[PDB]
């Protein structure tokens, strides 16, 4: 329902799956702000899991109904409406990254596992960008880095795509790249949200250790939880929620048992 015409701030979900026998994303445009705010949700979180009737963690939402119910179930965590969503795959993934011409980042860290990245500044393809964005062995922080990392790689795609340009070589990603949003919707965006990428501003989400049947879960925190929905639900152009924070409140109170912190 968000007007892209009329630059009305929207929202969309990234999602990186595996295809070859995941990672997923929220980003919010506002330019009323002149600012976009990207969200890492690990797949560990508990939540229920909207059509399937069950509470598992946000993970096998795309798994168990696809695209659908993973756009739905994240639109529940996060109080707010995702107005278009994009699929790619490891191969388009890093066909993007060559299609652009590669992208610059800091790898603080300096892995090197059949591939090897680099330490410190350099350039990256997208052979050597698969493997930075994916990653959680040679990182004393797994997950909160592994995510740290696949947002810095979006952030620095986002803003390459969008420093003026190649729009139309990059198909070469559409055979491996499903998405709701539309040719003259990229052409609305690269000319009507290019100070909405002024600054890329990030969101981390609070929880715990969990476990129930032997697996791990993490249980977010409901007032930390509440708070990263207003937040974005304001970025959205969108009034404060109180009701939601009773129901965070609720979730987080059936599941406070299985923390183990």
């Amino acid at each position: 329902t968000a007007n892209i015409d009329a630059q009305e701030p929207f929202s969309v979900l990234l999602m990186g799956i595996d295809t070859g026998d995941d990672t997923t994303m929220v980003v919010t445009i506002n330019p009323k702000e002149n600012k976009s705010t990207m969200i890492s949700l690990d797949r560990d979180i508990l939540t229920d899991i909207v059509g399937n009737d069950t509470q598992d963690k946000l993970n096998h939402a795309y798994a168990f109904g696809g695209a659908e119910m993973a756009i739905n179930t994240v639109q529940e965590l996060l109080d707010i409406p995702i107005h278009h969503y994009v699929s790619i795959n490891m191969k388009g993934l890093k066909d993007l990254i060559d299609a652009v011409g590669g992208i610059e980042v800091d790898n603080t860290i300096g892995e090197f596992t059949g591939i090897t990245v680099p330490a410190g500044k350099i350039k990256l393809d997208g052979t050597t960008g698969l493997a930075y964005a994916r990653m959680r062995h040679e990182d004393p922080e797994g997950d909160v880095g592994r995510q740290r990392r696949q947002r810095e790689v979006v952030e620095k795609i986002v803003r390459k795509v969008m420093s003026f340009d190649y729009r139309k070589i990059l198909d070469a990603v559409e055979a491996n790249v499903k998405t709701d949003l539309t040719w003259d919707d990229m052409m609305d965006i690269q000319s009507k949200y290019l100070s909405a990428f002024k600054t890329i501003d990030s969101e981390q989400l609070q929880g715990y250790s969990a476990t129930i049947d032997d697996i791990y879960y993490q249980v977010l925190d409901p007032n930390s939880l509440y708070k990263t929905q207003t937040t974005l639900r304001k970025q959205l152009g969108l009034k404060e929620h109180a009701s939601e924070r009773e129901k965070d409140l609720a979730f987080y109170n059936q599941f406070s048992y299985a923390v183990t912190d």
